[PDB]
């Protein structure tokens, strides 16, 4: 829901290859993860997909801003918060 | 929406270390797949985590019911109709 969307990011140019595991280790010093969730749209040639990281505590989401343009899996990802394009 | 969720299915008993491409690959025969979504909630120790499969076509969603039970990544997933536990 908006609260759970509140403590969330969303991590872009992510690759079919991607595990919860190596993004949650990934964001891990920003502070406790709740939940990974992966969303895929190609599995084979030029991926296509993004994710969302649920923190445990909202002050995570601000913290790992610091993580955008940053090298996850040999690709810049970008960082925002899951309701930018969102009122509120 | 409800029609992408008719067209998709939930799989239970996915670990942190389970890729996209990796659950397409499983449910490759039954239909071309529209998108992989995986929901983690542990990642390490004990897994804690599923999976929604959104097939292109809604007969691809009967088709995979074959595949509950099946040994993904050296464990039995549980398949089942996304809005198994929702109305109609």
């Amino acid at each position: 829901g908006m609260e759970a969307d509140a403590r969330s990011i969303y991590v872009g140019n992510v690759d079919y290859g991607a595990t919860a595991e190596e993004l949650e280790a990934h964001f891990h010093g920003c502070g406790s993860v709740n939940r990974v969730t992966i969303l895929c749209d190609k599995f084979s040639g030029h991926p296509k997909g993004f994710a969302y990281i649920e923190f445990s505590d909202k002050e995570s989401v601000r913290t790992s801003l610091a993580l955008d343009e940053s090298l996850f899996r040999g690709r810049q990802i970008k960082v925002i918060p899951k309701r930018t394009n969102r009122p509120g």
